């Protein structure tokens, strides 16, 4: 953790490559370390700073990368094998970049003075060809078999690891997420729960927001304030023809008699908004939604008026669920189904209170509630979700096995075991890499007694047939067995793609060690290099 | 308090994490000493500077968090700590901030070598689930039974301490709470109070504004100086129809008789103006008011004419109670219940005097009066709300409890006594905690005869069952006892947040021992860090 | 091998310790690399540079130590390790000085998180007690012996690689040797050696300057030209009663008569010649031997006349064995033992031609010949001596075993054997380290083929009881078997001290990481640290 900055030197590059890959493995390497430096079960605090700012975290690896903008022309490359599997969400993720991060130590020094990487990826490909194989249940133990319930409150128990509470938050977030898993369309299932937290007086606990937030306005006014029991209407988005579309070119060359024709446009909305409060609805939301002569006409037909801009809450609203497929310009009277009347909490925390009312249908519904303050909000609001997102992709079929809980340790050993086949050149670096991914679910440990090891005979005690499981970091050192929450992870699969990022990016940022560049712009400003 | 703004070094982070948080520590120790030294009961002056500028301040937070906008990325980081608890206002709220921004030293300290701060958490919720269990009476003295106009003479010997009146300006300020808490919507209720004291020559005796200011503004000249009685009116914006809309594009193309047409649209405002006249109401309030020729038919039909631009005003107006929903162009006649007629004591002080007519109606009324001049009184005018309205939120059911005068000294030796239990890791920080919950109560007995602990053995006598309260600074003395104004709070109700806001940030505040960041610019301008 | 001079950063040190450890590694572990390139067995050229001179090299390490003044507080503190070995010379202790420098490696990451080293002391040190034990005959194959001609040879095989003759410049330098060998004092004998090659016409085969070239100088200019067969004389060093002692105060005061004084001292010196030529020996030999006037006495008297300075000549004619204890003022007849009386080959090469008569007495006889040109001989012509040197110190007994020629690879096996005892902490870092001692009698490999290890599966078949040798570099991949000049050293002891370096220095190299230091001058121009 030395060179401040990726020590500031080298502006703009060239020389020499041999060394330089030593050189990426360096760059790699500490960016690494201060990550895996309480991170993942580890998981607590980072800290941050900047000119003028604030981003406090935990267990996350896409704001970590959010920072630290270059140092290196190496360090950004490497940004993105946490990206790539940064896709399918999770905080697991950046844990299992530090396992991929780590090992290609013992695979850089390797086989010292090798000019052949090439044997190497044959290595780490067949470890995750492995890892499909594992995929089908190892543990043996929990297996797959649990209430999937069980699952969820593993989730809980990870969160963000900075929950607040240890426990419990579990089934409130989830019971959003059982009626999520129904949606099951892979993304607009983590589009309902979007959004908040917060927004409350105090703190302590409260969750779900049921059915409906899919707002966010005092809704404009004259009475939002007022009119409990607004009602059905499901209007989203009333504009007005005031006197323009027109442009003309010319229009009204005579004078005098205009009496008319300002009092008849007036006229000529009033007929519109009377209509549409035929429907009995009354409610109105809208983005374009200012018609303030017939709105005062409106406010005597329609409890309230709205005014501004937010299309997710019509997309929300999509979800809301009334038939707000058709809305351009007048008269359609066939659809009016979101929900029923009751609407607006009033003037509770501050700003504005906006729920909709509730006539029972599961999906399509919000999650936001006022749970904590803000920054120690900020962080417990989402990874929560996190933890309702990830699991949420998961939960469907194709997968079975027990995760974390050292599953991965003895997953190694067979990994180690298959050393047994001769030939992957001979090292079978595959093996001496095994050998890291057995390291690994140790330096996860973090500490317990102090350093490790020691905890890792203990787990080679009982798993010939017997399975792994228990490994815990609270006062309390579990060798194995049951409710220790085991490896939190069945939905195990991440692994998956943990153990595939690793096994593309770790090749092609070794083999890479050549020139290291003296490169000449394609950004800015940048000309001429200095050495030389 | 030395290293002035923070020293000034250390420009753009960077280097090493396990000495940072001693650095974090240091950094908000200082702050919340700064603040501590005549902060809360101690509460008296803290001088302020800038450039070009004046803040006087006592016992308030959010002012001295305006304020020294940086000075490292911790004490920006726990100025939100003060700005939550700032919800729901009150000023005893940072007097908490000091209290939790004590212990973390003997905390910090604590297990001086020791990793594991996730104890210390479990223990500081622990003294948060005994803050919901101390919230039901603990005092037994006072318990909840009293006055309630008693708490409210309590909330004014507070006031903002620097109170002029260190007595009965009471019962003033809270009729007019005492009307405001018949609203009890949590916010519409301070609304009503809101604005302003002073205005007024001289200072002195004066309060209350009765029933309705609503207004500010002389009125437009015409004679608004004249008229009293000038009646009911509540015409809360006439605009006019003056020859635009339109644009046309083309008009008035032919020339010479156009002598009807400027004499008819002078008229056709007349008429509309002479209606508006036929309610008999007359009084004039407008924001886009100006109506020039036909308000020259206004003053002649009542009494005068406004212009410009107060909103705030017609929410308030909705206060002043005039049914004002529907306003728009044209032909209303069903509403004018606003008040009586006899309005504006005319010219006194300066600028403008406005007050309306009452016609009794308890609530929706404003509050403010000639008090004291504007910076000897800006403070006492404010504290004396936040004195009307703190006591506004807790006023209603849910809570029964005598607060202050050290009921929490051994509310802490519950804590204490908890320790029983032997376990939360063992030292039980939560105990260790507790003791510093003993030791603040006495860090605002603030000197007495010189330093303290000579009244805490005071304190300890008489409390097995006996309860706590009376603990003053004034010359005498007071162990505990009666009239003393015990712990003028109660609503005993904040402790709840100031006891969580506590738990929450501070945790989150340590086990952030790593980094202390080397950040890359977020904000602007930066770039590069400097050591190393 | 990049941070060119130790990057040039860090000017005047401050700063944390924890990664200063990994920092020391950093730079011990770089000049380890840059000398192990072509050093030792390997050993080729290692290019040198300057402002302005010349040092090329091959197998030295107190010449690459000579340089790189300090880069880094760990790289000077280091270069007394080779230097603690460089007393008692040779060109095989650098290339163990790499050996030492390579296993900290897997021995600083080893127990990857453990503060105590002092479990891989205990080892380093019983690697050395087995070192001890190795020193009694391990190899079994040449055992010890041999003819002791034969380990001669073995010492002109290594000469310092950069050798012209790829052979038997051997006896010729060894029979100086085998002469040296009968003195043996430890270190009068590497004295009579000593001084110089060259000073020839051209280049070719030219050696030994039999029994004594003792003197540098063409002799005074008289006639030291001509005068063969001068004869035994030794006197070294007259001097003359120049009228010098006296300074008197005052002396000489009356005149005219002057003409007897005058005469009379040069007659003074005259009769002091003339007795010393009594002794019929006749070669005058002076550091201050000018006598100007008798000396044209002593031209005519004794061939010719020396002039100058040269005192290493007199301990060199010590050796010359001229008896010459006693040599003050006047008077000594008893001593004249020096060689025959045939001197001075004239004027060949240039400058002077020196070396005296040979009247058959083995010993204290110098060594220097015509052999080759100035840079091209100064290395060939020292490495040599440390061929004829380091032989001569452990040619004497306490010693018996087969060197090199992977004696140790196996000796190392027996290392990684005595792991069987269970402890030494667990990990046996003893063990781990003998693993290491294993890895470099095959970096010292260098290629063969291409990389390595594919010879050490080579090593392992046949060593069971059967013995270690041969290892070779030439064309012919030797795997074991005679003559491939198995591993030249027998004298094998120097591993003695090779070994020992090693487990002193290695260990206070480490368990330091802590500070690394912000030093405050001790040494000069230095004030103030930067970087904080």
């Amino acid at each position: 953790m030395s060179q401040q900055p990726g020590v500031l030197p080298e502006n703009m590059k060239r020389y020499m490559g041999r060394d330089a890959q030593r050189m990426n493995i360096l760059a790699g390497r500490i960016i690494a370390e201060t990550v895996r430096s309480t991170l993942g079960p580890k998981g607590m605090d980072k800290m941050l700073v900047d000119d003028l700012g604030d981003v406090v975290v935990t267990n996350d690896g896409v704001t970590i990368l959010r920072e630290m903008s270059v140092e290196h022309p190496a360090a950004k490359m490497l940004i993105e094998v946490a990206k790539t599997q940064e896709k399918e969400v999770g905080d697991g993720t950046t844990t299992a970049v530090v396992v991929a991060g780590e090992l290609l130590r013992k695979a850089e020094e390797l086989l010292d003075q090798n000019v052949h990487p090439t044997i190497v990826v044959k290595g780490y490909q067949a470890a995750a060809q492995k890892a499909q194989e594992l995929l089908k249940t190892i543990a043996c133990e929990v297996g797959a078999q649990d209430k999937e319930i069980l699952t969820k409150i593993a989730m809980t128990s990870i969160t963000g690891k900075g929950a607040e509470k240890a426990k419990e938050k579990l089934a409130e977030i989830i019971v959003e997420a059982v009626s999520a898993v129904v949606d099951d369309e892979g993304k607009v299932d983590k589009d309902l729960i979007k959004i908040e937290k917060k927004s409350g007086a105090s703190i302590d606990d409260t969750e779900l927001i049921k059915g409906v937030l899919v707002d966010k306005e005092r809704v404009s006014a004259q009475m939002p304030k007022k009119v409990t029991d607004a009602k059905i209407a499901l209007l989203n988005c009333a504009i007005e023809i005031k006197e323009t579309e027109t442009d003309a070119e010319i229009r009204i060359t005579d004078p005098a008699k205009l009496m008319e024709f300002i009092e008849q446009e007036e006229k000529m909305l009033k007929d519109m908004v009377a209509e549409i409060k035929a429907s009995g609805a009354n409610v109105l939301f809208c983005q374009k939604g200012i018609d303030d002569l017939a709105q005062h006409y409106l406010a005597k037909e329609g409890i309230v008026a709205a005014r501004r801009v937010k299309k997710s809450d019509m997309e929300k609203l999509a979800k809301a669920t009334g038939a707000n497929v058709i809305t351009n310009i007048k008269d359609l009277s066939a659809q009016d189904l979101g929900d029923a009347g009751l609407v607006e909490e009033r003037k509770i925390s501050g700003d504005s209170m906006i729920f909709v009312e509730e006539c029972k249908h599961p999906k399509a519904v919000t999650m936001l509630i006022r749970g904590t303050t803000e920054h120690v909000i900020e962080e417990v609001a989402r990874a929560v979700d996190d933890a309702v997102g990830v699991v949420g992709c998961t939960i469907e079929d194709g997968r079975i096995v027990s995760g974390g809980g050292s599953t991965e340790v003895e997953l190694s050993m067979k990994l180690r075991e298959y050393a047994e086949g001769i030939s992957g050149r001979e090292q079978l670096a595959v093996r001496a890499f095994a050998d890291a991914l057995e390291v690994i679910p140790r330096t996860l440990a973090e500490n317990a007694g102090l350093d490790a090891i020691e905890i890792l005979v203990k787990v080679r005690a009982a798993h010939a047939s017997n399975g792994n499981k228990c490994a815990g970091l609270n006062v309390f050192t579990g060798a194995v067995e049951d409710m220790c929450e085991n490896g939190v992870v069945e939905p195990l699969r991440v692994k998956t793609q943990a153990i595939q990022s690793a096994a593309e990016s770790t090749e092609m940022l070794l083999r890479i060690d050549d020139v290291i560049a003296a490169e000449k712009l394609r950004g800015a400003p940048d000309m001429g290099d200095m050495g030389g």
